[PDB]
């Protein structure tokens, strides 16, 4: 039975608006209703790995786990496994996969991060899974951010404290955050971001939604100019939005949007929104398509449509041979050639690198590189042709031209990372100079560049 080089990942978000879900969500796996949809001809073909974001969840974990597997089994008749299941309040992520997938998982992980200060913390938050599939780190983070429309500032905190503090993946990657430790992550939620238009602009939203132009709505979504100004989600990817807003509607319908001030709002409008969001970070150069993104129609229990996302990932073996692992294969090598880092730090300590890797037996630092002045006033960091030559575990181009090398810059003085990026080794041509580039970012923020050149050195 051969290894997958591909599987299909389903994702959900449903804030549930603390009411039972009705008796059927099926439409909400199949990815049925309205964006982005799945083809009728796929229904009884199962995703390999269905991941779960609920938000104002009132079931139990029990109770959400039997509606769940039933769901799937009457949809595949498939009995999923329970991968994971993590709870934070009313914050819930469940991942489930096919059997014959049981012994492909591992290192599986759980997490959660608590959001704000005194009044600000008690109920906002994110929950986290990360798992091997084979060769392929996996991650996942359903999070409920702060709401109102005059709190994107806040949601964006929110983000960040999430992407410092959610604790997944290999704890050996020290230097970096979860959006460098995975091949895949995926998040997810009841983001809480608003179409930013004034309330007396209410009815014409809503006339807009109903003749299915988003455009001038899609334009003033906080999220997506947000992630422009390059103040959240940066280098995520997100499906474009082709569904009517899934925030705020009135229970048991979807004909009416519930937008007007009320003491249970707080007296806050909630002007029709896409709060229900899906985004991915994928290493460079891997296979990650979006085969659906949208929501449903006939799921009306909540003030909350579901959103679903599928995606095509691509996944690799757990790669063995002669040599590694347990040693180094001597046919292969990893060169830097030309390298400098472009920091924006006003700071003057002296620099080196880290690279992290699972082709690597463990970390290699560099020697510190020179200092200069860049011509508009920035920090460049000089490592010429003095980086360490890295010895991968195998040489096997079948494998190596497959892994990812993180690169964290660290200051002498402190050995705090600066800047973390990551390197493709999916090359046009082995053993000749090529030009390499990442962005570097710490605590998600833009910090600088790292570019050079590549050598890389296969067994064949
Ligand atoms: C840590 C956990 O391992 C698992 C659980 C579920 C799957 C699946 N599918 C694979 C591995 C355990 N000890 O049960």
């Amino acid at each position: 039975q051969p290894e997958p080089d591909m599987i299909t990942i389903f994702i959900g978000t449903w804030n549930m608006g603390n009411a039972p879900p009705p008796k059927k969500i099926t439409s909400w796996f199949l990815s049925k209703g309205q964006g982005k949809t799945r083809d009728d001809s796929a229904d009884y073909i199962p995703h390999d790995i269905y991941v779960i974001g609920t938000q104002e969840d009132p079931l139990s974990e029990k109770e959400w786990l039997e509606i769940l597997k039933h769901s799937l089994q009457e949809i595949t008749s498939v009995t999923f496994k329970t991968v994971a299941i993590h709870t934070l309040w009313n914050i819930r992520i469940v991942v489930l996969a096919k059997p014959e997938h049981e012994n492909r998982i591992s290192h599986i992980c759980t997490d959660n991060v608590k959001t704000g200060i005194a009044n600000t913390l008690g109920n906002k938050g994110a929950v986290g899974v990360s798992f091997m599939f084979n060769g392929t780190s996996l991650g996942f983070v359903n999070s409920h951010l702060t709401s109102g429309s005059e709190k994107k500032l806040r949601r964006n905190q929110n983000y960040m404290n999430i992407l410092r503090f959610l604790a997944l993946g290999d704890k050996k990657l020290s230097p970096f955050n979860i959006t460098h430790r995975f091949t895949h992550l995926f998040w997810f939620g009841d983001l809480n971001y608003r179409v930013d238009l004034p309330t007396w602009e209410a009815e014409t939203i809503i006339q807009k939604i109903k003749q299915q132009q988003y455009a001038d709505l899609l334009s003033h979504d906080q999220l997506l100019t947000e992630r422009r100004e390059q103040k959240v989600f940066l280098h995520f990817e997100e499906e474009e939005i082709t569904f009517a807003p899934t925030y705020r509607f009135e229970r048991l319908t979807r004909d009416k949007y519930a937008y007007t001030k009320q003491k249970a709002t707080g007296m806050k409008y909630n002007l029709p929104s896409w709060c229900d969001r899906v985004l991915w970070k994928s290493y460079p150069l891997v296979h990650v398509v979006c085969q659906s993104y949208g929501s449903t129609s006939d799921i009306m229990t909540s003030d909350h449509s579901p959103v679903f996302a599928t995606f095509e990932a691509g996944v690799t073996s757990q790669f063995v041979s002669k040599n590694g692992p347990g040693t180094v294969d001597s046919q292969g090598q990893i060169e830097f050639l030309r390298c400098y880092a472009t920091l924006k730090t006003k700071s003057q300590t002296k620099f080196y690198l880290e690279f992290h890797s699972s082709c690597l037996e463990s970390f290699v630092k560099s020697q510190e590189g020179e200092n200069e002045e860049g011509s508009e006033g920035e920090l460049v960091v000089k490592f010429g042709e003095t980086l360490p030559k890295l010895k991968p575990i195998i040489s096997d181009p079948e494998y190596l031209l497959d892994q990812h090398i993180l690169i964290s810059i660290k200051s002498s003085d402190s050995d705090e990372s600066y800047g973390e990026g990551c390197i493709a080794l999916r090359l046009e041509a082995t053993e000749t100079q090529l030009p390499i580039y990442t962005p570097l970012t710490h605590h998600g923020e833009l910090t600088g560049h790292f570019q050079g050149e590549i050598k890389l050195q296969t067994s064949q």
